[PDB]
């Protein structure tokens, strides 16, 4: 059985950088999403992160939840996540933790496509930390979270289809699960 | 392959009569339950609901969203479905109807204890109008529904569980899905 997502879905949010438009997680007043946001249909091949964040201003991002659009006023890198820095906390910011799960360990996950949920699905990870499942196509930035009493232990989030059609991520602090680069 | 649950997380409630506690569904002025919340124990094997629910009053009913208490102005019984109707309206009431669903269609249910929450998961009803599920006790008047663009249709509220591990409810107007009965005596 899914977790409930009610306390998740108040807390995805729309993230644009140029045409590359994906989903992020708005918790208090930072805004976390998969960094490979700010490449380009040819910065994937190989990037440099550290040159492309300062080469950006906080205008060069479009935050938006739902109707409402957040003003980023800074971004950082952590790891594999890019963390933007917005100008109101978002009152709906549940108990949380940031976990790492392992192969085997089951969690929820909140399908998103384009900043909306579309579906709640119970999955778990691979021994080679891959996730198996059609339903993240697209749905980058989607996250993975278990709920203990009131405090929803968020422990993923998607990044990219493999080839092999399977899915890999991170967890929230930006280490991918598994031997991938975002590249 | 469920639906988010959010739009009816903030529905849920918890009703107790008694020493009697289960699920509710508030909308609007209006929270929808299981009539059997008005039984004890006891009282499942062969109750008289007329009789039991002519000796309540407003105040036996003890309704709770999150931590504030709703207090029940009004009482009716609509076939299986107890109708109370409360002093203040929900304000996360979404859009919403109700529908009678038929046997292999799916919908999502939202699975609660003491009107919290506990998981979401899609079933279908079989062809004798029962669903597999995993209920505990007090997970009578959890919900079951679609999303429709913004619309939520909600078509079954769970009553009990069956000698043989399976489910019955009803739909939202209180009308069992099947033959069954809100009794242990005499089961269909």
């Amino acid at each position: 059985m899914a977790f409930p997502s009610g306390k998740v879905e108040g807390c995805m949010v729309q993230v644009t950088c140029g045409t590359t438009t994906l989903n992020g997680l708005w918790l208090d007043d930072v805004v976390y999403c998969p960094r490979h946001v700010i490449c380009t249909s040819e910065d994937m091949l190989n990037p440099n992160y550290e040159d492309l964040l300062i080469r950006k201003s906080n205008h060069n991002f479009l935050v938006q939840a739902g109707n409402v659009q957040l003003r980023v006023i800074g971004h950082s890198m952590q790891n594999c996540v890019l963390k933007l820095k917005v100008d109101t906390a978002n009152p709906k910011t549940p108990k949380y933790k940031f976990v790492r799960i392992q192969p085997g360990q089951t969690f929820s996950v909140l399908a998103c496509y384009n900043g909306s949920p579309s579906g709640v699905y119970q999955c778990a990870m691979r021994p080679n930390f891959t996730i198996k499942g059609s339903f993240l196509n697209g749905s980058a930035g989607s996250v993975g979270f278990n709920i203990d009493y009131d405090c929803v232990s968020f422990c993923y989030m998607h990044h990219m289809e493999l080839p092999t059609g399977v899915h890999a991520g991170t967890d929230l602090e930006g280490n991918f699960y598994g031997p991938f680069v975002d590249r």
